């Protein structure tokens, strides 16, 4: 059930005004970082970051202290974005 363990963490309630570098440096604060994906809507939907860590037990410990923060203006929400190894059956 390693699949459930995901070192990925899905961070929606961002704004455009919301640098990358801050959010970045807050999760390197935790833990390393591997890779980190602010999703630059261009539609006009609630804007999301696709952070990942080097390490699952550090990456829980920048959960709580993430999600619910208010940056900016906005209040964060720090998820789980479970990471598949192999195996997509969603089509994006």
């Amino acid at each position: 059930m390693e699949d459930e363990m995901p070192k990925t963490l899905y961070v929606g309630n961002l704004s455009r005004d919301v640098t990358e570098a801050l959010i970045l440096q807050l999760f390197s604060q935790i833990g390393p970082c591997k890779n980190c994906k602010m999703i630059m809507d261009t539609a006009g939907n609630d804007p999301y970051c696709f952070v990942e860590f080097h390490e699952h037990r550090h990456a829980a410990a920048a959960l709580a202290a993430m999600n619910g923060r208010k940056i900016m203006g906005k209040e964060v929400k720090v998820n789980w974005a479970t990471t598949p190894s192999s195996q997509k059956k969603d089509t994006s």
